[PDB]
C-alpha cells in the first residue's frame, strides 16, 4: 500500500509513525510522463516491502512541502529513517528505485 500525503502535518505524522522503518517518498505530478510510468511500480514495491513505508506527495497540490524538501526535479524520491533524510535521487529509474530501497532499509 501507498499512502497519499496531502498536508504538511500528515507528512510529519507519517515520518513519526514509521518508527525505525525506511520511508520512501515519491514527489510527483499528474503532468509528468516518467512519473506516470513508474507509479504502478512504486505501488507494486509497496506490496512487496511490507516493512517499508511508501508515501506520495503531489507537488502542485503541496508546493510548499515540495519546496521545503528542496525538490528540483520530477519525480524525486527521498528516503527517511527516524525523520532524517538518508537518501535521494531524481528521475523515474525503476532499478535505481528498488536498488536504493535495498541499500537503505
Amino acid at each position: 500500500m501507498v499512502k497519499q500525503i496531502e498536508s504538511k502535518t500528515a507528512f510529519q505524522e507519517a515520518l513519526d509513525a514509521a518508527g525505525d522503518k525506511l520511508v520512501v517518498v515519491d514527489f510527483s505530478a499528474t503532468w509528468c510522463g516518467p512519473c506516470k510510468m513508474i507509479k504502478p511500480f512504486f505501488h507494486s514495491l509497496s506490496e512487496k516491502y511490507s516493512n517499508v513505508i511508501f508515501l506520495e506527495v503531489d507537488v502542485d497540490d503541496c508546493q510548499d512541502v515540495a519546496s521545503e524538501s528542496e525538490v528540483k526535479s520530477m519525480p524525486t524520491f527521498q528516503f527517511f529513517k527516524k525523520g532524517q533524510k538518508v537518501g535521494e535521487f531524481s528521475g523515474a529509474n525503476k532499478e535505481k528505485l528498488e536498488a536504493t530501497i535495498n541499500e537503505l532499509v
